[PDB]
């Protein structure tokens, strides 16, 4: 079992967090926020770098590019933007949802960014000229996380509707709709590192861990609460293989992955823990509050 202990807290925005991420070298943590600011932190020491400011709005999302040079948040002013994290530089800002934007993120590669809007599409652009490259009638209700997969080749889409679809990059293609006899929100999906999996939260208190290939649940993890916010779950694989999550009783859950028991309960916030996020060679989780709490918690454990 791992022995993750508060090592560092931080604040510093003003309204509530929506994500946290750290950057796949290691070096930092960015959040985002309905205060309508990026904030980057080091990973390491906790310590405030600066703010990324200009979007109009709040936003819901951010996410790092492979190499760790860009940003690319999503917001309620309807666009996405990239930022050259060293500059702080905006450097594209992708208009073409019709509503807010709600989840994002880069291909592996880099070259592209998938987003999912409340408009109930999937947008792929292109990352160099700031471009929509396609559009995808994907859901009926507010897309809620959009992910690529491991070589690029599909993304995964989530959304309130019940649905997580897989989609083929190129040809726009609706793949697959997994289903488990019901059809409770979904407000998480993301690929595991190898992709061979799905990990799916939906509104019901429940994370699935999908075989994609199959189209079938494998495993479930439960004793959390989750039945409003988009949180999101984590594969930590620095160490032992765990799932991790936020959860609305202020707590923050770690699985073993395998086992499907609870080894962890994290607690120190006093809120909803609205996101969590692994660091890439550390064993070491960020967390994120709620406005009542309005911190964000570095943990570190031996495994």
């Amino acid at each position: 079992k791992p022995n993750y202990a508060l090592k560092f807290t931080l604040a510093g925005h003003t309204k509530a967090v929506s994500s946290v991420k750290f950057s796949p070298n290691g070096e930092w943590l960015a959040s985002s926020s309905a205060d309508k600011l990026i904030k980057i932190w080091g990973a390491y020491d906790g310590k405030f770098e600066k703010t990324i400011s200009g979007h109009k709005l709040g936003i819901s999302d951010v996410a790092w590019s492979s190499d760790s040079n860009l940003l690319v948040s999503a917001s309620d002013d309807k666009t996405l933007k990239i930022w050259d994290v060293s500059s702080g530089k905006c450097l594209k800002t992708l208009k073409g949802h019709s509503n807010y934007v709600f989840c994002c993120n880069f291909n592996p590669q880099s070259n592209l960014i998938v987003s999912g809007s409340f408009d109930e599409s999937v947008r792929i652009w292109d990352v160099k000229t700031g471009k929509c490259l396609k559009t995808l009638p994907a859901h009926s209700d507010p897309v809620s996380a959009v992910h690529f997969n491991r070589d690029g080749s599909l993304i995964v889409s989530s959304s309130y509707d019940g649905l997580c679809r897989i989609w083929d990059t190129a040809s726009g293609q609706c793949l697959k709709t997994l289903i488990d006899d019901d059809n409770p929100p979904v407000s998480f999906v993301k690929f595991s590192p190898n992709g061979k999996y799905i990990l799916a939260a939906t509104l019901d208190n429940t994370l699935k861990l999908w075989d994609y290939s199959k189209g079938k649940c494998l495993k479930t993890y439960t004793g959390h609460k989750n039945e409003k916010y988009c949180i999101f779950a984590n594969f930590s694989v620095t160490g032992g293989k765990w799932i991790v999550s936020g959860s609305e009783d202020n707590l923050v859950y770690i699985w073993n992955l395998q086992t499907k028991e609870i080894v962890q309960k994290l607690q120190g916030h006093t809120d909803v823990v609205i996101s969590t996020a692994c660091h890439p060679t550390e064993n070491i989780i960020a967390s994120a509050a709620l406005e009542n709490d309005k911190t964000i918690k570095l943990w570190k454990s031996d495994c």
